[PDB]
């Protein structure tokens, strides 16, 4: 994000912990594995939101310097 | 998430990748870094949302197999 990458790295360290404990819970409760992919696919769409702001941050904020 | 850990691990590759490219844009545009940590803090808060699901999945969805 800025040169303080450490908060973003902690954010995805924390998602790495969380996705492992969610998968221990899967193997423990035995909920259908289709609801779990939709839970992963929404963690991934929040990162697709971060891809969308990024292609806007290069194209459009470089264009804040232009206009 | 389920034992397909891969779909979520690739979600956080793609964030790790994006957050570095967003830091390249920081060194280039020189937009004030307080917008960038608000961008980081919202990426983080989407993982807090995932923490809040998971504590509800162990406490409350393990109790869903109970009752």
């Amino acid at each position: 994000m800025r040169r303080s990458e450490v908060l973003a790295e902690e954010s995805i360290v924390c998602l790495q912990k969380a996705l492992n404990h969610l998968r221990e819970i899967w193997e423990l409760i035995g909920i259908p594995e289709d609801q779990r992919l939709q839970r992963t696919e929404v963690v991934k769409k929040h990162i697709k939101e971060l891809l969308d702001m990024m292609i806007a941050e290069e194209e459009s904020l470089k264009e804040r310097l232009e206009h």
